[PDB]
């Protein structure tokens, strides 16, 4: 289903990527998308999939694109129209200087300072169920630990029922790695028919969770309405719900086939912080776009008002412009330059968060489980989308090998 080519399109411009479903998954999704960096593709090329849009496919336009929110507006990020044109989530649907006052707040609820106190809850999660797998010799690591870990911490964060987990998570994957079960705009409106509710509660009643804080916050002097509010929140349950639960799977996958890898970590610890980023920029994930505010023309080519552009953040550390070999996944290189929590004004609030589920993630399980593989005859799957994903990661070991802590 290739859209018919709109006129100021030059036909040596048309590359049919569908990020839904990309040609090569197989070989992976990072694999997958990387064609669009092969030597036979322009660096801006038009995808008649998914309606028509261009994708940037270089570290550089990347970058610039994403610093530019005068042409390139947060407006309509998400691919297709109908979904970007739905979006409205906060500060995520704003360009400067509106989203500034918003950021400020979302800021204060995920910041560093949140981080820095929520530091031991994360170890004693991450501990606690480390040693819970142990003696097992097996998991589900993507249903057993990349879920559980990091949704558990965002559910008491912003106070919510874990037993909301699966009515939350499902909808939440509508959003980045849709089904066809339901449009972007009905599980946009179902995130928001549970957030309203407690919100109301939060605005009477406040706590000291992240809902109740953004509920009663402050922007441009006076106070945050509902619907600002219920759009934050759907925000921030997403980044929640959907990143680092995908990251860590697409790493222990990585983890699980290279034992020097493991290794090298488990002997020379002061390593992992460079080695997270470094996991970073390879397993990098998430994909969305800008919308064309006018006319204007972006290293020779013409884009009409209107048009949309993705400007996938996965691809600027996959760039051989921008990482010598690419694909190889090194702990000691000199520069690991990446834009995995993006670039410009809508740089990732959430990445302390992140690094640090990440690099406690990496030392609590080579420190128990140092020596584990894929199960044998496990094919393992990756999904794209807004957020790329693994969709079962079977793992084995012997327990002999483990260490309790
Ligand atoms: C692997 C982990 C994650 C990755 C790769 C990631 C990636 C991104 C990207 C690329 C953006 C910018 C989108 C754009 O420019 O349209 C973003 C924005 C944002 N992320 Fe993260 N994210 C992750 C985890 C988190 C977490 C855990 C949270 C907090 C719950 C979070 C909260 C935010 C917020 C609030 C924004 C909006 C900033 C603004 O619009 O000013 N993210 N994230
Ligand atoms: C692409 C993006 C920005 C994403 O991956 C994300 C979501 C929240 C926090 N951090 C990143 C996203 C994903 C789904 C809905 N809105 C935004």
């Amino acid at each position: 289903n290739l859209a018919p080519l709109p006129p100021h399109v030059p036909e040596h411009l048309v590359f049919d990527f569908d990020m839904y479903n990309p040609s090569n998954l197989s070989a992976g999704v990072q694999e997958a998308w990387a064609v669009l960096q092969e030597s036979n593709v322009p660096d801006l090329v038009w995808t008649r999939c998914n309606g028509g849009h261009w994708i940037a496919t270089r570290g550089q336009l990347i970058r610039e694109a994403y610093e530019d929110y005068r042409h390139f507006s947060s407006e309509c990020p998400f691919i297709p129209r109908e979904a970007g044109e739905a979006y409205d989530f906060i500060p995520t649907s704003m360009d400067p200087p509106e989203q500034r006052q918003f950021r400020a707040l979302a800021n204060q609820v995920v910041g560093m300072p949140v981080v820095d106190k929520l530091e031991n809850r994360i170890q004693e999660l991450a501990c606690s169920l480390i040693e819970s797998l142990r003696p097992q010799g097996q998991c589900n690591f993507t249903e057993d630990y990349a879920e559980p870990f990091p949704i558990r911490i965002f559910m008491l964060l912003a106070g919510l029922p874990e037993e909301d987990i699966p009515h939350l998570k499902y909808l939440t994957d509508q959003m980045t790695r849709p089904d066809g079960s339901m449009t972007f705009a009905e599980a946009k409106e179902a995130l928001y028919d549970y957030l309203i509710p407690i919100i109301e509660q939060r605005r009477q009643k406040p706590g000291t969770d992240a809902i109740s804080i953004v509920a009663n916050g402050q922007v441009n002097g006076r106070p945050i309405t509902s619907d600002e509010a219920k759009r934050m929140c759907g925000l921030l349950l997403v980044g929640g719900l959907d990143t680092v639960v995908n990251f860590l799977s697409f790493s222990m996958e990585f983890l699980a086939k290279s034992p020097e890898h493991r290794q090298e970590l488990i002997e020379r610890p002061e390593r992992i912080p460079a080695a997270c980023e470094e996991l970073l920029r390879r397993f990098s994930l998430v994909a969305d776009g800008r919308i064309l505010t006018s006319d204007y023309e972006f290293h020779g080519v013409q884009l009409k008002k209107g048009d949309q552009i993705l400007l996938p953040q996965m691809l600027s550390g996959l760039d051989e412009r921008e990482n010598a070999c690419p694909m190889h996944v090194d702990f000691s290189r000199q520069k690991v330059s990446h834009t995995t929590f993006g670039h410009g004004s809508h740089l990732c609030l959430g990445q302390h968060l992140a690094r640090r589920e990440i690099i406690v993630t990496l030392k609590e399980w080579l420190t128990r489980i140092p020596d584990f593989s894929i199960a044998p005859g496990a094919q393992i799957q990756h999904k794209s989308g807004i957020v790329s994903g693994v969709q079962a990661l079977p793992l084995v070991w012997d327990p002999a090998t483990t260490k309790a802590v």
